[PDB]
């Protein structure tokens, strides 16, 4: 089997990313947010506390004739930007672009955090990472990719993001329409649960290749390109009058700027993100300081190769016996 869904901008910036996905019988299609850096599927739904929920499309399991509690079974999750989410547990039928699970563990919230509430674009979460970084107590749940993957084609997935514009999720096969060039895979750690890699390095604009190993994540869920400081600060150092602010939380650059692209090694091959992708505008409405796409990652303890970087990109999720990383321009 396969399955493929247009997976689309919630706003100007690329703020995050929605999939459409059928929940229940019959449907019920929710937008959920395709996270490769977490494990837990998780919706807002009739059991969401009412003043959490603002504008969000819920998930009702007794309007779904396929839904089961999953007895005793709870979830808790807190993610990297300090939001959370926790509830109960059902499974049920859930299909993606044509492709279809039965009995998915379908995660209820019960409490959602001010993020998710005050982003009505998002009615929630997909998980992509490892299946053992899921949360779901006291029987942990595989995600929906672990629980297809004996039924694919090919046990792969792939993120075909798009820079202000829709763009791609496949399920089972790897489309060669997609891209150009070659696909260049690198190994994969999967210890920590994540989609865990070494970039071989990086260049700024025009300028030399620094080869250097830089260990990070790839994660569909995050927005931003969080790298080690020394390499932000090189990239930020090309760009006049770009500093970074405490008060603003990160680096920040003059509006009237040209930003230069930024450049990232998978093996020997090279991904360029362009620099209007590291353009994440003003910091607040009618600003002429505009907030940088790259950012340190000091104090997060990892790297991690987020949207701004795999939109740049084909990226191949290979979820074989050994799983392994694929990178293609396009």
């Amino acid at each position: 089997s396969t399955g493929s869904a247009t997976t689309t901008p919630i706003d100007s910036l690329d703020d995050a990313y929605i999939t459409p996905v059928q929940i229940g019988t019959p449907a019920q299609t929710l937008n959920l947010d395709f996270d490769t850096g977490s494990s837990d599927l998780w919706v807002f739904s009739s059991e969401t506390t009412a003043s959490e929920v603002d504008g969000q499309t819920i998930y009702t399991p007794s309007k779904s004739t396929t839904a089961k509690l999953l007895s005793g079974a709870t979830w808790s999750i807190s993610y990297g930007d300090g939001s959370s989410s926790s509830g109960d547990v059902y499974t049920d039928t859930v299909s993606v672009g044509g492709l279809t699970v039965t009995g998915q563990a379908v995660e209820s919230a019960k409490k959602v955090s001010s993020s998710f509430t005050e982003d009505s674009t998002i009615d929630g979460l997909l998980g992509l990472a490892f299946s053992t970084l899921n949360t779901v107590s006291p029987t942990q749940q595989k995600t929906f990719f672990d629980n297809a993957k004996a039924s694919l084609d090919s046990p792969v997935f792939t993120a075909d993001l798009g820079y202000h514009a829709p763009g791609t999720y496949n399920f089972g096969f790897i489309d060669t329409t997609a891209y150009t060039g070659s696909i260049t895979y690198t190994a994969v750690s999967t210890k920590q649960g994540f989609w865990e890699w070494t970039s071989t390095g990086y260049a700024v604009g025009s300028g030399t290749f620094k080869s250097t190993s830089i260990d990070g994540i790839a994660d569909t869920g995050t927005t931003l390109l969080y790298l080690p400081a020394t390499v932000v600060s090189a990239y930020w150092a090309q760009v006049s009058g770009a500093k970074s602010s405490s008060s603003v939380g990160g680096y920040v650059f003059p509006c009237s700027a040209t930003l230069p692209s930024f450049t990232f090694g998978v093996g020997s091959a090279r991904i360029v993100i362009p620099g209007d992708y590291i353009d994440f505008g003003p910091i607040s409405t009618g600003s002429s300081s505009c907030f940088g796409g790259i950012q340190s990652s000091a104090g997060i303890g990892i790297n991690i190769f987020g949207d701004v970087a795999l939109k740049a990109a084909f990226v191949v999720f290979n979820g074989a016996t050994t799983p392994t990383l694929g990178f293609a321009s396009k």
